């Protein structure tokens, strides 16, 4: 009934911002407790609480973790009152392949165009996908990325309006991956016309 | 013990003309007895014979599925089908499924081909964006020489709702040089109840 | 001519019972009590159709203790009083329809209220701890069960914006045999 | 008074009748009326043609007239419920049926058990009342015994309506447990 | 070169109970029928016609099963000629919600005598497939006596057509009742709805 | 393809245009400025204004070839109709029948309180041939209670080159 998940830091937050966070998610007052397997101190975590439209209550705790602490292999635990653990992914690494496409205009969509990005063949599954226009990152809510499925690959989708591509007809799909070289960034550009 | 009940795939419903629903029982720990999967219709009208299937998983968990043929007119005109799971366990489990309601919108199909990737010049990936369809049920096949490729050859994402109403899926197909040099045409075809005239929309993509 | 009893809602919840004399054809509706004790002022409404109605406030204690009120129309004579006999509290059952094709933002809630005696019954629907307007629902007039009780059905169309705000709707029957505050209720949720 | 055929007589029995309740019968098209059955309140029941009624034939009794209701059509939605066990009544259960959003208002409701139609007096159905939008609704109530549901725990509420498809019937089953 | 594949008329499907579909090629062409289910297909009737504009018209009329069509079967027509690639046309039962047609019939006033015009508005039906017949003295008039507009989508979801029937005074003096009748899969219960109209 | 000016533009507006559709140069020839507008197949349209008198004089324009069609003339007959109140009292469908006009070029408008309603308010069929001489068109207009309470009169108007006196024929219909 009451599910619990614990995610790893975003690759964009972990390698670029150097501000990694892990998130413990509880899906139906429950209490969440952070703890480290080493015993070292956990930082103060932010806790959020939101009632969903299906009557579900969702509790999310976001814990800041040390960048070196995460890469050194620390194991963090989330205790709900069921306990979850998260640690870095081991295993082989591989850079991602990025391809960006632009749809032709649908018979109706004369002033809106859809951009798609395929990122595939990367290891492990942890990846961040971003869309940029004029070197400024777009709001995350404007694009929708699938979770990685084993061949790992993700698809990203971004609808752009006529005002944007007429301002500049160039949109960058950027993948931030642990195995991406040389700046943990592999990106592609695409144009509407 | 968890139980799920699917709807017919648009392919089975509109192309194969053999729609089926599947009651999937995932038993976190197999016990001793034989779980009972009983089919019924909310109208009280008869159901057909179902196929039962049991398979123990590598995590020591038992999986029991029952597949029921449903009448094409019956399903389309809004019949509700019911899977009753008697296991042991405390109370009986009851799942039901019916056609999804709401506005209808045909899918838009866009088929792309990734340019050649260094380190593998015999592989090309084909991507298909299918979007702006309502409701969410959709089937995707990839055709070569007007013949349908096996389903395991392609992956399709689960439908997601767009900015407005409407859904989208991506379909990915890895092809080989032997296949595109034999003929450089590949059909991404989407099967959806709202497509006209025969519930299919398709687009041709070429590797070059 | 018809002469109704106070609704259990007005009598027990609002604590302001009234009775209504309806004549289906000026006329003279002289209100009186069988005891000869005074009656209050009444309202009067005459409506030409393609009928004269008059509503009299009555005392709560006066009604509960068995006073008989009379509507003489001039000659038509109708009287009303507290029904007497066996009392039985109402059974309350509330149901939600499943989602019907072509309208996923609408659900109908149904309430069966049965096996109560006497037949005087009121039904309220509550959502978000507060009473929905009476016009939101319809309720059948009491019909005799197979045994000696009565039953009504109450129907309430609800919207997705309401059950996503709070997925709980209460069907509340007001009846004199309900212990101890003259109400029985049952909650129904859409999912 | 002059009634229209019940949807059960019209579409299930296929012998529809109209009754003039207080007598000569006539059709607006001038065609003859069948043999009338007079019964002494005095009523006259006239058999009508099924195709004739559906085609909008106007029958008159004397003067009162009747014809099938015009306007839009809509199939009924059916939902069947069973009440939980009530304390002190372990061997009784009440079944309820909500039939709604149909147009026009003429509708026939039956309850079946083992595909055997229970007698009319076993149940009570309200008269059609208007919904909040367009369309009508009725409620049907059926008390059932322990012996009935222990023999087969399935009861069918069936609605007969002109606009229902394919055979002018929509039904729902309900079980006690 | 273009090809068209029609659905059965509601009249053939529901009144005649002999539904057929037509494959119409316009400019020696070959036409092949099949079913998406793979089930066999009956024998087709082939007809060619020379037109005034010098273009040939080849038609293939295929009888289809009544229960097969109603169950949602898909039928296919394939055309081949000297054209680059084969033309594929497919047809099946129309989907979506169903609504019976609403029929209303008008009689026009006399224009500034020997002839009067009757109009029939049939609207708010789904899907778009509809047949319109005119009756007089309980017998159907020849189809050539009237003309029916092609279905156009109304403001809501439904469709409408108009049907126009010229009548002579010798006809309404014999009897002054003319029946406009729509055949439609959603009409109940016998797939027909009708309205009578008089000149006076 | 090459289209002729609509009777509305020719008579009501007095600024006729022709459109060349390619699924491009204009010639008469005597002496106007052109306007161009851009399934997988691109469709291009170019709209050229023409002099009113010139098209009346029988001038032949080319992109194929178009000109004022010669032939017999016949004015349109107009009948306006209102459906009965449906069992939806805030909406009424209005119908109009235009018939027996030659040639087939015709324009149909609905007017309310002397203002032409937007074209998308009504749905008008293509000119179909009748049994005798002339064509016919049907026009359908859904109206609302707010419209007829302000003025319960709706004009169905046909613009046709053979209509007299001023190329218009109209009939008024009321809801109540
Ligand atoms: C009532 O409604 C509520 C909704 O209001 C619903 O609650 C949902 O419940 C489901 C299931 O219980 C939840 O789904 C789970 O969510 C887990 C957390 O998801 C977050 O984290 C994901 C992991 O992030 C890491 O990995 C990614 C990928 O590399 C990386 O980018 C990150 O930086 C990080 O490293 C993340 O992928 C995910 O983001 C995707 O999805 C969200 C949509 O939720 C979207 O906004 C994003 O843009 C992106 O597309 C998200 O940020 C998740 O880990 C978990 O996934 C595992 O399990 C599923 C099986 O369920 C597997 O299929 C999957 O492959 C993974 O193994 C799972 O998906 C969901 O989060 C709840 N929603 C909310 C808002 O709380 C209730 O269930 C409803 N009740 C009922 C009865 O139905
Ligand atoms: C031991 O190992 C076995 C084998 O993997 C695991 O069994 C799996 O359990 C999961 C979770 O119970 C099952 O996932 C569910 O599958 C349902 C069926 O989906 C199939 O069919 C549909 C259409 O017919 C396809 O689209 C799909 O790809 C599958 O082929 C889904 O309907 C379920 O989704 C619904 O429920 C979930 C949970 O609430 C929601 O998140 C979804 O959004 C949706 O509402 C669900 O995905 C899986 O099918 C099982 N596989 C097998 C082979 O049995 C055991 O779980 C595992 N044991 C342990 C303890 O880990
Ligand atoms: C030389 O002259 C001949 C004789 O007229 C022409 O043949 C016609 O060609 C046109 C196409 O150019 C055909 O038009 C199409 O007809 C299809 C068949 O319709 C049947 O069913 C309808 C009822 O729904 C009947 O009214 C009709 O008579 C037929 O029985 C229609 O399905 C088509 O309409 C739909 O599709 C098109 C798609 O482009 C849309 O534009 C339409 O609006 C509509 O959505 C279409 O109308 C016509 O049927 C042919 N008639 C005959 C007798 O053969 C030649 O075209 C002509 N050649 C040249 C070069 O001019």
């Amino acid at each position: 009934g009451v599910s619990a998940y614990l995610s790893r830091p975003s690759p964009f937050d972990l390698f670029i911002r150097k501000s990694p966070t892990i998130t413990c998610l509880v899906v139906d007052t429950v209490q969440l407790t952070w703890s480290r397997a080493s015993g070292k101190p956990v930082q103060h975590s932010t806790r959020k609480e939101e009632k969903q439209r299906n009557g579900t209550l969702t509790v999310t705790s976001t814990l800041p973790v040390g960048t070196r602490d995460w890469i050194e292999g620390e194991t963090y635990q989330c205790r709900v009152t069921l306990m979850r653990s998260t640690t870095k992914t081991s295993g082989p690494r591989a850079a991602p392949e990025v391809y960006a496409f632009a749809t032709p205009e649908w018979p109706g969509s004369r002033d809106k165009r859809t951009l798609a990005c395929l990122i595939q063949n990367f290891m492990p599954e942890d990846i961040s996908v971003q869309w940029l226009h004029n070197e400024v990152q777009l709001p995350d809510a404007r694009h929708s990325t699938t979770q990685p499925r084993k061949t790992f690959f993700v698809f990203s989708r971004l609808e752009v309006t006529r005002a944007e591509w007429e301002q500049k007809d160039e949109f960058i799909c950027r993948a931030v991956h642990e195995a991406a070289s040389p700046s943990q960034t592999v990106q592609r550009a695409v144009s509407v016309n």
